[PDB]
DNA sequence: GCATCTCGCCT
DNA sequence: TGGCGAGATGC
């Protein structure tokens, strides 16, 4: 029921990065605009090459806010993530911030060779 | 901890059927070649028009054995769910058997017209 | 932007 | 008597 802020160290129980994604963090310590800063899953996925399963399956499964696309009411909704814990589930799905550009680099490697 | 069999409506704890899958039919009434016969997820999705989410996301989520591909252990393993189970959660996904038919009818349409 | 849909290899 | 990648378009 109660918990501590990972940020500020101090008791919470409810915060709107608690109840919306489980992230031990109070809104006096919130940051909406910079390290609680969110991402499209799409953006998500090809800047951190993240597999759905990546997101959805692995455990913790991430979850996300729905929003309407700008001027553009005719296509899906949006699925915007915390961009902090893409970061994350990133580092623990490829191991190293070294080991994702690796990856992309050998990722672009192919990229050229497919149409090659 | 106690559960009674759909099919002879006796009393049982554990099952082949209730282990693997939540499926409530003690392994008396187990039908292994028909009823309770199974299916590569593959063919489930493609004979009853099924998307992944269907299978995974969609409560309660279907669960399945691994097996390994004949002389194919060089691919992928085999993901046998239960074909029962498939032809609910289609039922479900579709509300009726005339609206499956319906829409791979529709579906044959595009394919023609995708290419035409 | 996202969730489909076919495809060339089993990293 | 199979499933996973990865590229280009409705929505
Ligand atoms: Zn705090
Ligand atoms: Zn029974």
């Amino acid at each position: 029921d109660y918990v501590i802020c990972e940020e500020c160290g101090k008791e919470f129980m409810d915060s709107y990065l608690m109840n919306h994604f489980d992230l031990p963090t109070c809104d006096n310590c919130r940051d909406a605009d910079d390290k609680h800063k969110l991402i499209t899953k799409t953006e998500a996925k090809q800047e951190y090459l993240l597999k759905d399963c990546d997101l959805e399956k692995r455990e913790p499964p991430l979850k996300f806010i729905v929003k309407k696309n700008p001027h553009h009411s005719q296509w899906g909704d949006m699925k915007l993530y915390l961009k902090l814990q893409i970061v994350k589930r990133s580092l623990e799905v490829w191991g190293s911030q070294e080991a994702l550009e690796e990856a992309k680099e050998v990722r672009q490697e192919n990229r050229e060779k497919m149409k090659q």
